[PDB]
């Protein structure tokens, strides 16, 4: 049998029946836990997604947890998972600190629970918001237009997999997209989309990157795990399109030849709409966005003014375990590694 490469993610159409359950199961958590980081809630996570999810929901997310064959692309595309209702919504605050977490509050819950069929449990980072809660708004800040951040717009912003630079990086992402009226695409690229190993990929297993943290370095292998089906920590923009990089000769010279394979797999075909979510094994798929002008989109060569982009992000790990020698104390949840194995020291 010949391999099937993937080049784009699996789309899943979500029905009105499910999204009546997803909206239902919502309200009932609410009533029950008060908020999604409710560590009562957190605690039976697990027992939450297989019990109140749709169960298609349930089947599709379990087989993609322990999904690292040839033929898995690493993302899934949950068309229409959310009715969001626009108007109750509002206009979209300045930036992410803004964000009304009581009306979100609800699809806090929602994407926990898809976190929770993987297994796996929501987390968050020190480096993150210095934390910022489990579920995080990203929304384009005028003041970080030009910036390589998810409160950027006007930059494209270069495929990348979630925290290249931390060792106990995210396992699994969420992207809930609440307003998308820019008509952005969402940009996916799969390690798998390269299919055999070949030449250019097997020199990415040596140790020998830098991998630059944002706010001498220790370098890191830019493929891991099994040496025939990899998994990847990559970020174009600031491991190679980065002066302050710092890579030697051989590595950057390496980087730049896998850019030019894993560039012309770039998948940017999906455009997001309002209530879809993207789910993503962040070992296997990195995510980008194209550039855009942040509250406008061009239709017949006019410009359409529209409210601002509005996404919910939620991080997961699959094990406490593996990563407990850098979670607080009383927060085996909360990520406190701040570089490749060193931790944040606080005063
Ligand atoms: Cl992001
Ligand atoms: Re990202």
């Amino acid at each position: 049998l010949t391999l099937e490469i993937p080049t784009s993610p699996l789309i899943i159409k979500i029905t009105q029946q499910e999204r009546n359950i997803l909206s239902n199961v919502g309200n009932l958590l609410v009533k029950a836990f008060g908020n999604y980081e409710n560590p009562d809630y957190i605690a039976s996570l697990h027992l939450h997604a297989f019990q109140l999810l749709p169960e298609r929901i349930t089947r599709i997310l379990s087989q993609f947890g322990s999904d690292f064959s040839a033929e898995q692309y690493g993302a899934i595309v949950f068309q229409g998972l959310i009715e969001v209702d626009q108007d109750d919504l509002g206009p979209t605050p300045p930036n992410w600190q803004g964000a009304d977490y009581g009306k979100l509050n609800k699809y806090g819950f929602i994407c926990s629970l898809l976190h929770g069929a993987v297994p796996s449990k929501p987390v968050q980072y020190y480096a993150q918001r210095k934390g910022g809660g489990l579920l995080h708004a990203v929304i384009p800040d005028e003041k970080m237009a030009a910036t390589q951040t998810g409160s950027g717009s006007k930059t494209d912003l270069f495929v990348h997999t979630e925290d290249a630079f931390l060792s106990n990086q995210a396992d699994f992402l969420s992207f809930l997209y609440l307003r998308n009226e820019e008509r952005v695409p969402s940009t996916l690229y799969s390690i798998r989309s390269h299919g055999k190993m070949n030449p250019v990929m097997k020199k990415l297993f040596e140790p020998i990157y830098q991998c630059p943290k944002d706010a001498s370095g220790p370098t890191a292998s830019v493929l891991y795990g099994n040496r025939e089906l990899p998994f990847i920590r990559f970020d174009a923009a600031e491991q190679i399109f980065n002066e302050n990089a710092g890579q030697t000769s051989e590595a950057l010279g390496n980087l730049m030849d896998f850019w030019d394979e894993a560039k012309t797999l770039i998948n940017s075909d999906y455009i997001p709409n309002s209530g879809d979510l993207i789910f993503v094994n962040n070992h296997l798929c990195a995510h980008g966005r194209s550039a855009f002008i942040a509250g406008q989109r061009i239709e017949n060569g006019e410009i359409i003014k529209c409210e601002r982009r509005q996404m919910l992000r939620m991080m997961s790990k699959t094990s406490l375990i593996h990563i407990r020698s850098v979670t607080r104390t009383d927060d085996p949840y909360f990520i406190m590694e701040e570089h490749l194995g060193k931790i944040f020291d606080l005063d």
